[PDB]
C-alpha cells in the first residue's frame, strides 16, 4: 500500500505527493491502521529506519486546525535530543501544513519558545527536561493533548529522563492515544505500556 | 479502517458485506497492509475467530481463478484440529468464491479428498497428518504453493505435529511468502519462524 490508499485528508496527501513520499516502511504499513483509528501502539524499529510519519501522519490526520490564539496542544511528542526534537518538529510541520508545531529544548534560553506557547500551539515536540519546565511554570498545558508520542523510549531512559516523562504523560489526559517507539524494550518501557498505554498493539519489525 | 478502505477486489468486499463482516479486527488491520504486499508475518493473537481474514483475504487477493484439471494448489493453511479444518476451509470459501478449497484432515476415510484433490485445488486447509499422508502418496503436490500459513502454531505443537509440520513447509518452495499465527511463541514458533520465514514482522494484539 502507498500512502494514497489509506484514508488520508486530501492535503495530507498532497503534502506527502510534493515531498516524495509514496510508500510507507514496514513499520509504518502495519501501524496506520491502528494509529488512524486512535489506537495505542508500540512501535519496535532499530535505529534511525524511518518510523516518524507513523506518528506525524495520525497527528495531521485526527486533528483540525483552529484558530485561537493561546490554544493548548492537542499532540505531544517526547524525544531524547533537541536534534530529534528539530527534526520530528519539521517532519511533523511538513506533512501537517493546518497545524502550529513547536519545537521545546534546553541548551538556550527560555524566552522564544514561552513566546511561541503563550501565541498557541497545536503539537508541541519537545524534551523532556524542558517541557517539565515549563509545565511546572504554567507555560506548557497538556490537558488537552490527545496524541502523545514517546520517540526513543530507551534513549530516553539511557540518558535519565525516565521521571519527567512520567511526570508529562501524568499531565495529559488518560483518554489520549500513546504511540511508544523504540528499538529495545526495557523493563521501563514495559511498565509505561501498562502504566500509560490501552491495550496497545506491538510491531516489532527488527526482524 | 473498513474493509473497504483496502486494496481488494470488489467481489471480496461484496463476499464480505454479504457475509457481514464490514471492519477488520486490530490484528487483521495490522496485518493486511503487509501482507497484501507479500511480506511474512507473525501475528500473536488469542487462539480462535477473530484473525483469519489476515490471511484468507491476501490469498484471496493474490490468487488468480485456474480452471486447469488437475492443478496443484497455490495455498496452503495448516491447522491443529480437524474442526478448525473444515471451519477455516468454509470461511476461506465465502471470502474467496473464484477458489476451489479443499479441506484435508483425518477421522473419516481417505477417498473423498483424495478424489478432490486430483480434481484439482486452489487451497488446501489441512490438518498436518492427513496433509503428509497425502504428501507421501503423491496425491498432494505442494510445488506450486506461494503463501503457507501456520494457524495456531502453539496448539499444533501441543497436539504433537511439529515433524510434519515442518515436513510439509520443506515441501514447498523458500519463494513462498509465510504467515505464522499464535497466542504465544514458544522456542519452536521461533525456530520455525528462522528457519521457514523471511524476515517476518511481528504484530502481538494479546491483552
Amino acid at each position: 500500500m502507498e500512502f494514497k490508499d489509506f484514508p488520508l485528508k486530501p492535503e495530507i496527501l498532497e503534502a506527502l505527493h510534493g515531498r516524495g513520499l509514496t510508500t510507507p516502511t514496514p513499520i509504518e504499513a502495519a501501524a496506520l491502521p491502528l494509529a488512524l483509528e486512535g489506537k495505542d501502539l508500540i512501535g519496535q524499529a532499530r535505529t534511525g529506519t524511518g518510523k516518524t510519519l507513523a506518528f506525524a501522519l495520525p497527528i495531521a490526520e485526527r486533528l483540525a486546525p483552529s484558530q485561537e490564539r493561546g490554544r493548548k496542544p492537542r499532540a505531544l511528542v517526547l524525544t531524547p535530543t533537541r536534534e530529534l526534537a528539530l527534526q520530528v518538529a519539521s517532519e511533523l510541520t511538513a506533512v501537517a501544513p493546518h497545524l502550529k508545531v513547536v519545537a521545546v529544548y534546553g541548551g538556550t534560553g527560555y524566552g522564544k519558545q514561552k513566546e511561541a506557547l503563550l501565541r498557541g500551539a497545536d503539537a508541541v515536540v519537545a524534551t523532556p527536561g524542558r517541557a517539565l519546565d515549563y509545565l511546572r511554570q504554567g507555560v506548557l498545558d497538556l490537558s488537552r493533548v490527545e496524541v502523545a508520542v514517546l520517540d526513543e523510549a530507551d534513549e530516553m531512559l539511557s540518558m535519565g529522563f525516565e521521571e519527567e516523562v512520567e511526570a508529562l504523560l501524568s499531565a495529559t489526559p488518560p483518554s489520549r492515544q500513546t504511540l511508544l517507539f523504540s528499538a529495545t524494550l526495557p523493563s521501563w518501557a514495559k511498565r509505561l505500556a501498562e502504566r500509560y498505554m490501552k491495550n496497545p498493539v506491538l510491531i516489532n519489525v527488527i526482524k
